[PDB]
C-alpha cells in the first residue's frame, strides 16, 4: 500500500457525529487539519443541535489515528495509513465504570482531499445524575498510552485501553475502551506487531464562539518497537 503517501503534508479534516445517549440526541461537526509528520491534529468541534448533553472530554477518543506519527523504523506497523484512501471502520464500546456505555461505529476515509471521520454513537444505561449526563467532569484530558495488537482473523487491529476522566470532586471516572478496526477496501493492509500509541491532548475554548464547542489540539505518536540493529 502507498496510503502513507497521502499524509506527507497537511490534510484537511471533517468530523461528523450523530449521538443518542439515553434518548438525548445531539450532533457534532468538527473541522481542522492533520499533520501526521508531526503527529499533530487541530480541530474545532461545534454541537450543532445546541447544548451537548455529555461532557466534551468523553467524546475526545470518538471524535483519526491515521494522523499518528509513526517513526521511520515503525512505518511497516502503521495499519491506519495502509488502509487509505479506502479507509477503515473504527468501532468501540466505551464502558464508564458505575455508569452507562457508549457504542460507536465510525468510517474514517478520504472524500476528495479531506480525511473524513463519520460517527454514529449510541449511549445506553447512563445515570441522569451521574458524572456523564450530570456534567461532573473537568474540561481536560490526561495523556495516555494505548496498546495496539493485530487481529489477523479480521484483517485488522484491536486495542483495549483505559481513559481516566478527572471528576470535579477530585475522583477519577474510568472509561474502559474496547476498540476494533477493519479495512473498508480489499487492498493490502499492514498488520502490525504489538506496539502502542502515545497521546496528549489540550482542550480549550474559542473566545468568539457562542455555540457549545471544543477546541482540541492532539498529538499521537507510535512507540514500542525496538529500533534494534539497523
Amino acid at each position: 500500500s502507498k496510503g502513507e503517501e497521502l499524509f506527507t503534508g497537511v490534510v484537511p479534516i471533517l468530523v461528523e457525529l450523530d449521538g443518542d445517549v439515553n434518548g438525548h440526541k445531539f450532533s457534532v461537526r468538527g473541522e481542522g487539519e492533520g499533520d501526521a509528520t508531526n503527529g499533530k491534529l487541530t480541530l474545532k468541534f461545534i454541537c450543532t443541535t445546541g447544548k451537548l448533553p455529555v461532557p466534551w472530554p468523553t467524546l475526545v477518543t470518538t471524535l483519526v489515528l491515521c494522523f499518528a506519527r509513526y517513526p521511520d523504523h515503525m512505518k511497516q506497523h502503521d495499519f491506519f495509513k495502509s488502509a487509505m484512501p479506502e479507509g477503515y471502520v473504527q468501532e468501540r464500546t466505551i464502558s464508564f465504570k458505575d455508569d452507562g456505555y457508549y457504542k460507536t461505529r465510525a468510517e474514517v476515509k478520504f472524500e476528495g482531499d479531506t480525511l473524513v471521520n463519520r460517527i454514529e454513537l449510541k449511549g445506553i444505561d447512563f445515570k441522569e445524575d451521574g458524572n456523564i449526563l450530570g456534567h461532573k467532569l473537568e474540561y481536560n484530558a490526561n495523556s495516555h498510552n494505548a496498546y495496539i495488537t493485530a487481529d489477523k482473523q479480521k484483517n485488522g487491529i484491536k486495542s483495549n485501553f483505559k481513559i481516566r476522566h478527572n471528576v470535579e470532586d477530585g475522583s477519577v471516572q474510568l472509561a474502559d475502551h474496547y476498540q476494533q478496526n477493519t479495512p473498508i477496501g480489499d487492498g493490502p493492509v499492514l498488520l502490525p506487531d504489538n506496539h502502542y500509541l502515545s497521546t496528549q491532548n489540550a482542550l480549550s475554548k474559542d473566545p468568539n464562539e457562542k455555540r457549545d464547542h471544543m477546541v482540541l489540539l492532539e498529538f499521537v505518536t507510535a512507540a514500542g518497537i525496538t529500533l534494534g540493529m539497523d
